[PDB]
């Protein structure tokens, strides 16, 4: 099924039919970091198998689940499971939700992730603010947007100057400085990995000639589709471990360890976002 | 269909009867740079959906035609419309026009595209001439030629030490100075970059650091095909923008921009070419 | 066929039956340098087109057996016939053979393979004891692992520090003092171009600044997938050429020269693995 405009439109018919939400914000968490989602005020949960043209998640399996509801005043529309690429997912079938948001009527789009640390300064169970991106299967012809273009959502050569809105990187920091955690706040350019090994030591050391300061195995798809559409993008990255102190210490990598450190950090960055949703800029 | 021996010599042979022509150089040019095509004498115009196994180019839409002719006393064949891996194009749907081009007799192919600069040196509006080339999807298992080795044309294991013939750098570059727009020419690394989105601001100051001088979204391709059938090659980039320079100064890159650059230039490539296909040598 | 636990066993079954060697340890060879494998004791050789659910290589051609049997006392199984990603093998027949050595008892697996010298010290005829990897096609999304995990076998994000086992580069170094050729062994980073082009003069000169010391088509796909599921590997690579010294002198590659170099050094390599599978460590 190609993310084209009536495809999308004919899951947006459904989802309009079954909850009278209409969200201005949308948001994908990071596994372990979806507490928010419970949290949610007259919401509507729609597992991904009942919206029509919805990608197939079965043979993964695991929680796949659209939630739509109120959260400090605003209307918003959550990803209960995320599709990654390293999982096999088409482009077409990693883009169709995102631009089912934007039917929808999504303008911000909020992303948090676990990450591993390349830059020295960073810390096991720091934040780091994305600014930029480096997207190693994007030049190596597995950009999300490889295909026909859906011209109804955007253009065939998108500017991603800007994707990561400068102002929402300002307003996360603040909410940060307001509440007296900064010092675990960071900024920095994130490399998409496309999975599902984590970096090899010296895949850490190159990526720390290129000047990457954080290493993930998602985001850089989502926020591509949501760029291209024209969505404001907020993407905030947790890091679990800095491979390049690993590397100089030979100390294992593992996915027990990782979400160890997004159970640690899941309820502050719970109350992050939530204060970040309410004072999101109206019109 | 795979662009094997037996496809294309089909191909050949609906062209062969179409045409009297058997052209020995080829040429394919970038988007707004194809003006010669239309000074082709006594030229015939062969849509590709009329071509036995060309590949089906209906869903991008926009020209598509073969066109065979005479230019300064020389028997060329032009691809009008150019196939693009970021459309989702295969290897082999790539390939077999350029085989076809090899089994009609080819021996110089000419490419023109456009690109953006890397190194300080580069404005907009320069030539490059490439003299070699970084191909990230060839790193990254995306080869043009990643699949059954075609034995007629070529060896599994092709060599690219000399892709970019210098005898051909070295012509373009003397008809440069006898018009006095040396002044505009430069050589330089060529980086393959799959598209469609343009370069992020970090991954242009990456490849600054790896060394590349252009970056582009096409050439490569087809450059690794006709090296393959032993095609000699020369190819010439526009410089649209220099993307670190406008990473310092936050300056959006578009297609609306790029497409003016080619405007401004199209008439100076197209006195340039000309007087290239009348130099070429004989036997 | 997907590489899971069930289509594995099937193929398990059938080698059970034909042969009554339980192999400890599995080989894998570049070309021209498996002449280990005729001189295997009380052997057993099975074509893959005879093993069910083993992957189809009629297109590609030329040999495919799977080898069992004795080699100094210890038992052995060997692949005879390497599938590379370059011929277009999917991931998931590229793993199945991998897993169902796993399924037969494999715990080590040796792997030899020809490749280019970035690093300066490296000559025509050296050997390098692999101890780490730069996977370009990983980065890009064309990781052997993407797709959905085969909890049987490993987990969904497999840790690579120690892909290469320590122990066993410190007895195949000894093994060569020993026999008093130590001057041509050294160690170094494997990067893995996807291929099936040699690599540029221009890409070989980025290599150089990324911190490779040896380039190749192959053998990280076999790596990934033997620590995937808990096999130790030696991985060892005969360096054809520098492509840096190339470069500085336009020298040619081609694979003519590179079989040249195989032959050169195919009996001292046998007899150095022969050893080498003697001397592995017992429980
Ligand atoms: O090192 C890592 N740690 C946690 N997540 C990651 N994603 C890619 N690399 C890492
Ligand atoms: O920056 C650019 N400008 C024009 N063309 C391009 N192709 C890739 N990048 C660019
Ligand atoms: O330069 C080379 N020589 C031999 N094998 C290779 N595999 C990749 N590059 C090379």
């Amino acid at each position: 099924v190609v993310a084209n405009y009536e495809n999308a439109s004919m899951a947006a018919d459904y989802i309009k039919r079954v909850s009278n939400v209409l969200p201005d914000i949308g948001i994908i968490c990071g596994s372990g970091l979806g507490k928010l989602i419970e949290e949610i005020e007259e919401r509507k949960v729609i597992p991904y198998i009942n919206i029509p043209n919805f990608p197939k998640t079965t043979v993964a399996g695991h929680v796949g689940n659209l939630v739509l509801g109120s959260v400090g005043g605003r209307k918003i529309v959550a990803m209960q499971g995320r599709l990654h690429m390293y999982e096999g997912y088409s482009n077409q079938e990693i883009a169709l939700p995102i631009r089912v948001m934007k039917l929808l009527g999504v303008r911000v789009l909020l992303i948090t992730n676990l990450a591993g640390g390349i830059n020295r300064k960073l810390k096991s169970g720091d934040f780091v603010l994305i600014k930029g991106h480096i997207n190693f299967p994007g030049l190596g012809l597995n950009n999300v947007l490889v295909g026909p273009n859906q011209d109804e959502f955007g253009p065939r050569f998108p500017d991603l100057s800007n994707a990561y809105d400068r102002l929402l990187q300002q307003l996360a920091l603040k909410i940060a400085q307001e509440n007296d955690f900064q010092d675990l706040v960071h900024e920095g350019v994130y490399a998409f990995n496309g999975g599902p090994t984590y970096e090899s030591p010296d895949e850490s050391n190159m990526l720390l000639k290129l000047g990457c300061d954080v290493v993930g195995m998602s985001t850089v798809p989502e926020v591509i589709i949501a760029c291209h559409c024209g969505i404001k993008v907020l993407a905030v990255s947790l890091i679990a471990n800095n491979s390049i102190l690993d590397a100089e210490n030979d100390v294992s990598i593992n996915h027990e360890k990782v979400l160890a450190v997004a159970e640690k950090r899941a309820d502050l960055l719970q109350m992050w976002f939530k204060e970040i949703i309410t004072r999101l800029p109206l019109d």
